[PDB]
């Protein structure tokens, strides 16, 4: 799912033309010098087979040396841009030396990321077919500018940048505590589905596994919330799954019946849960098992274990195209009580 956000649509950070009079300004859906006397008339170039093609959106200028258009994009996500451009039809081309442009340009962060004269050394004249340009832009983006070169005059000069748009992937919002409590479009929580079954370290099996609450407050009729540190502050888990730590305990799901990609959830020790100070790990490790072959541990981050003090960690893992079973497993500490581990706003992602 990709979305396009128009140039003409955004606040430019600087804007420069190559027309002597100052009071008139870069144009916005519009030829540089039409659109300036308010007349309706739309972008339109010269396309292949000499076909006039017209356009709803754009920027409308006049080279300079160059004319230049910033935009500020600077932690916008954008991936890619786009647009048309040439001597928009509307030009004075009266004269052979009006409607010459030597070259435009697109330039991000002082990078020249496209260039005219590749194809067109020669520059455009008034029936220079249009180019079109698709440019990258880096994830870690600021600046990008339109520029275009005059030449010897800025005569007749009406370089339009058509249809000119920024386009980028439509994504999650950064993972939070917040936005796994609010809920995320497509996300499907794991405590509203059924498991294949969900074995737990407690040695009363007629305990289960809790769906939106930890293990022993839940099986004790309690409906208290699943409770962690995040960043050393306690916070409140509207959805998750409750279960206690063994060698492994491990709850699985058939995912074969949907196109399952994402796996999101903080894990850690309930609040609730017994703990006393001990050199030993609470919990030993997380995973994260599709078809058998485990996709997650924790042990990279934590290679010796956690603790009840122990800041819940988020996992966010891919989940491999076709896969039929995933498996979490918990695995305990051994010498200490704290086996509540909780997984806080546990969902997944069909994409
Ligand atoms: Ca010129």
């Amino acid at each position: 799912h990709m979305a396009s956000t128009y140039l003409s649509d955004m606040d430019w950070s600087s804007a420069t033309h190559g027309d002597i009079d100052k009071t008139k300004t870069v144009q916005k859906d519009a030829p540089f010098t039409t659109g300036n006397k308010g007349e309706h008339t739309k972008i339109s170039l010269l396309t292949s087979d000499d076909k006039v093609k017209y356009f709803d959106k754009g920027i409308g200028t006049v080279a300079d040396s160059p004319s230049v258009i910033s935009y500020d994009i600077s932690g916008q996500g954008f991936e890619k841009f786009e647009t048309y451009i040439g001597i928009d039809q509307s030009a004075n081309s009266s004269r052979s030396d009006h409607a010459v442009v030597d070259r435009i340009e697109i330039e991000i962060d002082g990078k020249v990321v496209y260039s005219s004269s590749v194809t067109n050394p020669e520059g455009f004249r008034y029936n220079t077919q249009a180019q079109f340009i698709s440019v990258t832009i880096p994830q870690n983006a600021k600046k990008i500018s339109l520029k275009s070169f005059a030449g010897e005059h800025t005569w007749g000069d009406e370089v339009v940048f058509a249809d000119a748009k920024l386009i980028k992937t439509v994504s999650t919002q950064t993972i939070t505590p917040d936005l796994l409590n609010k809920g995320i479009n497509g996300g499907v929580y794991l405590s509203d589905l059924e498991w294949v079954d969900a074995t737990h370290g407690d040695d009363d099996k007629s305990k289960t596994v809790q769906k939106d609450k930890p293990f022993t407050p839940g099986n004790n009729g309690s409906n208290n919330k699943i409770k962690l540190l995040i960043d050393g502050k306690e916070v409140e888990f509207n959805k998750g799954l409750g279960t206690v730590a063994s060698n492994p305990s491990s709850i699985k799901y058939d995912v074969s019946g949907a196109n399952v990609t994402r796996f999101i959830s903080y894990v850690g020790i309930d609040r609730s849960a017994n703990h006393l100070n001990s050199d030993y790990a609470d919990i030993q490790k997380f995973e994260v098992v599709a078809d058998g072959k485990v996709i997650y541990s924790s042990d990279s981050k934590y290679p010796k274990g956690i603790k009840y003090d122990t800041s819940a960690f988020l996992v966010d893992v891919e989940i491999p195209k076709d896969t039929q079973t995933i498996e979490l497993k918990s695995y305990s500490g051994k010498h200490t009580w704290a086996d509540e581990l909780v997984l806080g706003g546990a969902l997944f992602m069909a994409n």
